[PDB]
């Protein structure tokens, strides 16, 4: 099958096409603007832009497309998905009193913080003192998705869970349906399957076949996850960049509280994981990219260098363990740069070891094996220490643009997370 991910990231919209039978892709980008008075215009002209820079020849014979977009930007629009007011990205967060959201959703529910989608809403609630009910909220994804088969009020159970919906009884509550933003709540369908056939006009347009379907969509995060190509309860993501993120495919859904710690549905799975303030940005604060490779290369990671540093790039920790008091350990600082270097990346390592080993004593699947992304995956040295410390096969993940991960979903949707 020849299917489409599209990927609305933090800066930039990328579109790749593939073939997944003659294993042949074809990937297209756009770099959004540093500021804008109408983003829903850049976002939209984003995708038109995108579908135009892929070949013809890949239009007439795509069959599937599927979008992820950035978690917790939202979009307050009437009944024809026109917004009705600036979009609140994911980045935003809202002043209000979470005390508002209780009734609404189970307790520690993901939903239950200031950037979340559910918070806004509320936020647009009082804002505008009353919300339309022919109005309706949309995350990115499905606002874009949207423009091309024309359902409205269409979400994915990723994008929905910090709109408030509970992906393990797959519903909303019946406490939020029935309030007074029920109305401009989305019907939540599974990333991955199809929502309805293109609008005729845009295959048209665009020389895509009439027959084209669109499908559920998801987050960027998720997508990510799902370029990797893993598939069994036990295998994680690990992305070593400004931040380390770690992704656990699970076959519990787990949660905590204290570090924020939450899971999303993944088919008959489940995908957990946390973020730690550390990572590459502490490594930043000491050495360029140059001098991390060159130095790197002169470490034996089979000596322990006696150091026992906690990397944060500043004061406070959010997972494995969170700590708002918690400060960077760098001491005591040995004079060769190698050694100190050395001190770091072990640092980082106990950082993914501790992270992973949390997740599983809050229950999830144990883990099997890592694909790492990110600035740090390729330092052989750090994933020496990191294989070590952690005892599993750990390895590059085979691919990491979400814009893949969101074909692949085009293609295949969630049925590999089955037993
Ligand atoms: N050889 C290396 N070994 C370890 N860390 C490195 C190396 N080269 C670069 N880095 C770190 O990689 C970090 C950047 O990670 P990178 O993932 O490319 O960017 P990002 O801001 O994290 N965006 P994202 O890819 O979404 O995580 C920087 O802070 C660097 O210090």
């Amino acid at each position: 099958v020849v299917a489409l991910g599209l990927d609305f990231g933090t800066s930039g919209a990328r579109a790749i096409a593939c073939d997944f039978d003659s294993d042949r892709s074809v990937s297209v980008s756009v770099t959004f603007p540093k500021t804008s008075q109408n983003w829903p215009q850049v976002w939209r002209e984003a995708l038109w832009q995108l579908l135009t820079q892929i070949p013809a020849d890949w239009r007439s014979r795509i069959e599937r497309i599927a979008i992820d977009g950035t978690s917790g930007t939202v979009l307050l629009c009437d009944r024809e998905g026109q917004p009705q007011t600036e979009p609140l990205l994911y980045n935003q967060a809202c002043p209000i009193d979470l005390a508002d959201l209780a009734d609404w959703v189970p307790a520690d529910h993901a939903a239950l913080s200031s950037t979340s989608s559910l918070a806004k809403l509320w936020f647009w609630q009082q804002q505008f003192g009353a919300l339309p009910p022919d109005w309706q909220i949309l995350a990115q994804a499905d606002w874009l998705s949207l423009q091309l088969h024309g359902c409205s009020q269409q979400s994915d159970y990723h994008n929905a869970l910090k709109l408030g919906y509970s992906p393990d009884r797959e519903r909303f509550s019946k406490n939020l349906l029935d309030s007074e933003l029920g109305a401009l709540l989305p019907v939540v369908h599974e990333p991955g399957v199809a929502i309805g056939p293109i609008l005729p006009a845009i295959a048209q347009e665009f020389g895509l076949s009439p027959d084209c379907q669109i499908c559920a969509g998801t987050t960027d995060s998720i997508a990510a996850f799902l370029a990797s190509g893993a598939h069994q309860p036990g295998e994680a993501v690990t992305s070593l960049g400004s931040t380390i993120v770690l992704k656990l495919l699970s076959q519990v859904a787990v949660s905590d509280r204290l570090t924020g710690v939450y899971s999303h549905k993944l088919g008959g799975y489940w995908l957990t994981g946390g973020a730690s303030n550390c990572g590459g940005a502490t490594l930043r604060q000491f050495f360029p990219d140059t001098e991390l490779e060159s130095l790197s290369c002169q470490i034996d990671p089979t000596k322990k260098s006696g150091l026992d540093y906690y990397p944060l790039p500043s004061r406070g920790e959010r997972f494995p363990i969170a700590d708002p008091d918690r400060l960077p350990q760098l001491e005591p600082r040995p004079e060769n740069p190698v050694q100190f270097l050395q001190g770091l990346l072990e640092g980082l390592t106990q950082v993914e070891t501790l992270g992973y080993q949390r997740l599983q004593d809050l229950g999830a699947t144990p883990l099997k094996r890592i694909w790492t992304a990110g600035g740090g995956a390729k330092n052989a040295v750090w994933q020496q220490l990191r294989q070590q410390a952690i005892g599993v096969p750990i390895a590059i993940a085979p691919n990491t643009e979400a814009a893949f991960g969101t074909a692949r979903l085009a293609a295949f949707g969630l049925a590999a997370f089955h037993s």
